[PDB]
């Protein structure tokens, strides 16, 4: 349970960083 | 358990939206 | 529990593929 919460959080962190990288790419492809 | 399922689903939703944004960027960088 | 671990892993896999696609876009927007 605690390790599963850990694993969920590792995913949440990866998502957070992906969102920020995507946002950078979005800006660079934008007019 | 139910809240953990919730949290997993919040991640799944964030991923879904990231995938669609990535796809938009992929198209805009494509020839 | 086992299915929840499954679901977490489905998210981890989606994230992995998103990270690689983002990286491709990052390179294509880079100088
Ligand atoms: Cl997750
Ligand atoms: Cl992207
Ligand atoms: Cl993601």
């Amino acid at each position: 349970m605690k390790q599963l919460e850990d694993k969920i959080e590792e995913n949440t962190s990866k998502i957070y960083h992906n969102t920020n990288e995507i946002a950078r790419n979005t800006k660079l492809v934008g007019e």
